């Protein structure tokens, strides 16, 4: 219509940005200042998931709405096919702080086979990195001196970024395929910061051992962005959503979380631990054996009384929705079907809009509208109280009042943001690992 907006595709990553062949899985997101950050996975050996792959995590800003964007940098990046894959995006309004977070794994390792736990051992109460020997001697990195099984320094030390020395000398890097003490082969969750609004980037700290349970296998980043609570008893706190397998290999959402600015955080429970199911029967995420209630990506969103709605990539082939009472700590037992939104299995975005529509607080959402991942589409929640439940807090649900269909054909992952003038920003993956497209889109387009 007239004043309508939906701006051309601009390729933001591309083949050959940064001299990465491939691009996957993107984040964006809006800062205090109102610079646009924009975080994508460089697939530098194809665009396959880790481990057939070498990736890096890649970062580009805009300090003009989105109209241009800077040379970008690579923030992460291990060597041998160690990769950072799924990255997600959050800052803190009381210092600042910049987040992101990423899933790292050594060489030769994913999902599929990620080893069970944390890969750091208390001693004397704190928790160490643990290194591997060929033999499968076990070693920990105290202050980065390796120490051995006995307690005695040994002649290595690390750095933050996994390199390996010998007498202060570097000889390999413990996330690759050929060093003499490996980091466990697993899943680990790494944060990254900017104190200077996406300008510069911290090393990663590897935070699996505040988060990650002995049963876990696989704990990931479920890439996007987090929130920080606005409203209620949780104001302030930081929420990152994540998902997880058991030993039995079934995935199950959660958050982690901080209430410190980011200095320490702890997962939540899942939306599966004690959910019922529609056959009345209750599971847990830790003894989850069937594949059919499994819960995946996913992206958090909050009510008007500080309530949180979690929602998820799942197999019943549509949206599915928790709700959480105490700040993502844990989730009420009901998981939500809304047939009104197909869901092929996929990444989706969903974030809080700033002002009301159509007298209603809102909520934007992203996500391939179809049975396959295409047609997609961006929609506008309206959110409405719909009743209480029987603890007596209030009952929320969404009227998908506007749905706008953006990109025909191929639709994968998204990630939305509000801009500073009020209109919608979206990186989506429009092509498989190619290309990763921005677009600025106002509500008059979204209603239209
Ligand atoms: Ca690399």
């Amino acid at each position: 219509v007239e004043g309508a907006v939906k701006t051309e595709p601009v390729d933001l990553f591309h083949p050959g940005f940064l001299n990465s062949s491939n691009y996957r899985i993107p984040a964006l997101f809006k800062t205090k200042e109102g610079t646009l950050i924009a975080s994508i996975d460089a697939r530098r050996q194809g665009g396959a998931d880790a481990p057939n792959n070498d990736i890096d995590t890649a970062v580009r800003r805009s300090e003009d709405g989105g109209k241009t964007w800077d040379e970008g940098q690579i923030i992460m990046d291990y060597p041998d096919k160690s990769s950072v894959i799924d990255t997600t995006l959050i800052q803190d309004d009381e210092t600042g702080r910049i987040f992101l977070l990423v899933t790292h794994f050594p060489s030769k390792y994913g999902f599929w086979n990620a080893g069970l736990g944390s890969g750091f051992k208390n001693i004397d109460g704190k928790e160490y990195l643990c290194l591997y020997d060929s033999s499968g001697k076990e070693f920990t990195v105290r202050e980065n001196v390796v120490y051995d099984k006995d307690g005695n320094k040994t002649e290595y030390t690390t750095n933050a970024l996994g390199d390996l020395f010998r007498n202060g000398t570097k000889i390999d890097n413990i996330n690759s395929s050929t060093a003499p003490l490996k980091a466990k082969g697993t899943s680990y969750i790494n944060l990254v910061y900017s104190d200077d609004d996406g300008k510069t980037w911290s090393e990663p700290q590897n935070i699996n051992f505040q988060v990650k349970k002995d049963w876990m296998k696989f704990l990931g980043i479920a890439p996007g962005r987090g929130i920080q609570i606005k409203n209620g008893e949780h104001k302030g706190r930081i929420v990152v959503p994540v998902y997880y397998t058991n030993e039995k290999g079934k995935q199950s959402s959660a958050v982690i979380y901080s209430d410190d600015s980011g200095k320490n955080w702890t997962i939540g429970e899942s939306p599966n631990d004690n959910r019922k199911l529609e056959n009345g029967k209750i599971i847990n995420s830790k003894t989850l054996s069937d594949d059919a209630p499994q819960l995946t990506e996913c992206q958090v969103v909050e009510m008007p009384n500080g309530q949180l709605k979690l929602f998820m990539r799942n197999l019943s082939g549509y949206l599915n929705i928790a709700t959480s009472f105490d700040g993502g700590a844990t989730w009420d037992e009901t998981v939500e079907k809304d047939t009104n939104v197909l869901e092929p299995y996929c990444q989706l975005s969903v974030i809080n809009y700033s002002q009301k529509i159509d007298g209603k607080d809102a909520v934007i959402f992203s996500n391939p509208n179809a049975r396959s991942r295409s047609n997609g589409t961006v929609r506008i929640g309206l959110i409405n109280q719909v009743g209480t439940y029987e603890n007596g807090e209030p009952k929320y649900e969404f009227d998908w009042k506007y749905n706008k269909l953006v990109k025909p054909g191929y639709y994968a992952y998204s990630c939305l943001t509000e801009l500073s003038n009020g209109n919608i920003g979206l990186l989506y993956e429009g092509t498989p690992s190619e290309e990763m497209s921005y677009i600025e889109m106002n509500l008059k387009y979204l209603e239209s």
